[PDB]
C-alpha cells in the first residue's frame, strides 16, 4: 500500500462520544470538538516505516514507527502510551496502545486505504469508535 499523502478530511463521526468515554470533561470536550474536528494528516511511508504528522489548531503531533516494532506516543486524550502497529490486512494497519501509567479505556487506532483513493481513520476507546475519512489534498 501507499499511504503517503497530505490528507484532508471529508468526514468525521463520533468524536465527542470518544472523548466522553475517555473521561474528558464537558468544557474541554467542547473546546476539542470546536477546534480539533478537522485534522490535517501528513503521511510519509517508506516500506513499513512511517512518519505521520497530525495538525489541528490545538495539537500538532508527529509519530515515527515501523510496523511490528513498539514505539511511544500518546493517546488521543494526551496520555503517554506504548504502541504497536500491525497489518490487519494488506491495506489496513491497526495500532494497539497501552498506557505507561495508570488505567483507562482500551484505546486503539486504525488506518485503511479504500479502493476509491480515500483513507479511513478510526480511533477507539472501549467500544466507542470515532471515524474520519480523508482524500489527498
Ligand atoms: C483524528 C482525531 C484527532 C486528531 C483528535 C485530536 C484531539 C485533540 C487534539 C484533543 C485535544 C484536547 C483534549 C483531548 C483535551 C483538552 C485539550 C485539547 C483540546 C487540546
Ligand atoms: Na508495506
Ligand atoms: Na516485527
Amino acid at each position: 500500500p501507499n499511504f503517503s499523502g497530505n490528507w484532508k478530511i471529508i468526514r468525521s463521526e463520533n468524536f465527542e462520544e470518544l472523548l466522553k468515554v475517555l473521561g474528558v470533561n464537558v468544557m474541554l470536550r467542547k473546546i476539542a470538538v470546536a477546534a480539533a474536528s478537522k485534522p490535517a494528516v501528513e503521511i510519509k511511508q517508506e516500506g513499513d516505516t512511517f512518519y505521520i504528522k497530525t495538525s489541528t489548531t490545538v495539537r500538532t503531533t508527529e509519530i515515527n514507527f515501523k510496523v511490528g516494532e513498539e514505539f511511544e506516543e500518546q493517546t488521543v486524550d494526551g496520555r503517554p502510551c506504548k504502541s504497536l502497529v500491525k497489518w490487519e490486512s494488506e491495506n489496513k494497519m491497526v495500532c494497539e496502545q497501552k498506557l505507561l501509567k495508570g488505567e483507562g479505556p482500551k484505546t486503539s487506532w486504525t488506518l485503511e486505504l479504500t479502493n476509491d483513493g480515500e483513507l479511513i481513520e478510526t480511533m477507539t476507546a472501549d467500544d466507542v469508535v470515532c471515524t474520519k475519512v480523508y482524500v489527498r489534498e
